[PDB]
């Protein structure tokens, strides 16, 4: 199946994915000269404070965190999002190096990794119906640069020596994902795709300008993850990310003058 190595990343993808191939895949580069000011833009609402965080699971790929999305607890809303989208997940991607990592780029600029908070369309019912939809998807992404460590990170961190190779989990309850977040809500937004299989085109990408400050130890226990599954010749989770891919008939709208 597929992966990030020389054999089975990117560049192999679009052999059993060709929408690889697509007109509006993602990660993007963001242009920050050229994405121009959006008055039509709605406040964006980002309404976490009945998250219920359930568990944290190495699937072969990244890491992520599930919530509870049977009912309206955290929830993003506003800015170009027509109706509600609850989170279902968040995981991140990152490099082997801190020069690298990030999916989306600025001005050419890679950040040392990129968050993604993932959400559903709730008008679609589920998150499988949802992916069947041009807007089922809404991503808030968020990019990582080493400096300062992330306090709200530090529970994530601590918990990766439990999950190290695919298919382990652990619980992972009362997890407040408000603690990932920049001060500012300043975002860019365009529309997009999943970035890894199957790359679907159902994703309103929102990218937050602000990166957070996350440390170099805190980003080197990210890269002591396993892709392979216990017993597995061990090949270490790194650069599990997309290059970005070409704009073809998009803009990227900003939030800010
Ligand atoms: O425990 C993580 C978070 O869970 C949510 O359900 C609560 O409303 C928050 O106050 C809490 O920070
Ligand atoms: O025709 C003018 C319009 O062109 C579009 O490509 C831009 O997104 C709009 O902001 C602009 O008003
Ligand atoms: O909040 C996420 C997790 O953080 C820490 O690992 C706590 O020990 C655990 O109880 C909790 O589930
Ligand atoms: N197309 S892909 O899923 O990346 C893939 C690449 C190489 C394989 F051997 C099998 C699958
Ligand atoms: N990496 S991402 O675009 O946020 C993504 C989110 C959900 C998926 F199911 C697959 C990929
Ligand atoms: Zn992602």
């Amino acid at each position: 199946h597929w992966g990030y190595g020389k054999h089975n990343g990117p560049e192999h993808w679009h052999k059993d994915f060709p929408i690889a191939k697509g007109e509006r895949q993602s990660p993007v580069d963001i242009d920050t000269h050229t994405a121009k000011y959006d008055p039509s833009l709605k406040p964006l609402s980002v309404s976490y404070d009945q998250a219920t965080s359930l568990r944290i699971l190495n699937n072969g790929h990244a890491f992520n965190v599930e919530f509870d999305d049977s009912q309206d607890k955290a929830v993003l809303k506003g800015g170009p999002l027509d109706g509600t989208y609850r989170l279902i997940q968040f995981h991140f991607h990152w490099g082997s190096l801190d020069g690298q990592g990030s999916e989306h780029t600025v001005d050419k600029k890679k950040y040392a990794a990129e968050l993604h908070l993932v959400h559903w369309n709730t008008k679609y019912g589920d998150f499988g119906k949802a992916v069947q939809q041009p807007d089922g998807l809404a991503v808030l992404g968020i990019f990582l640069k080493v400096g300062s460590a992330k306090p709200g990170l530090q529970k994530v961190v601590d918990v990766l020596d439990s999950i190290k190779t695919k298919g382990k989990s652990a619980d992972f309850t009362n997890f407040d994902p408000r603690g990932l977040l920049p001060e500012s809500l300043d975002y860019w937004t365009y529309p997009g795709s999943l970035t890894t299989p199957p790359l679907l085109e159902c994703v309103t990408w929102i990218v937050l300008k602000e990166p957070i400050s996350v440390s170099s130890e805190q980003v080197l226990k990210f890269r002591k993850l396993n892709f392979n599954g216990e017993g597995e010749p061990e090949e270490l989770m790194v650069d599990n990310w997309r290059p970005a891919q070409p704009l073809k008939n998009r803009q990227i709208k900003a939030s800010f003058k």
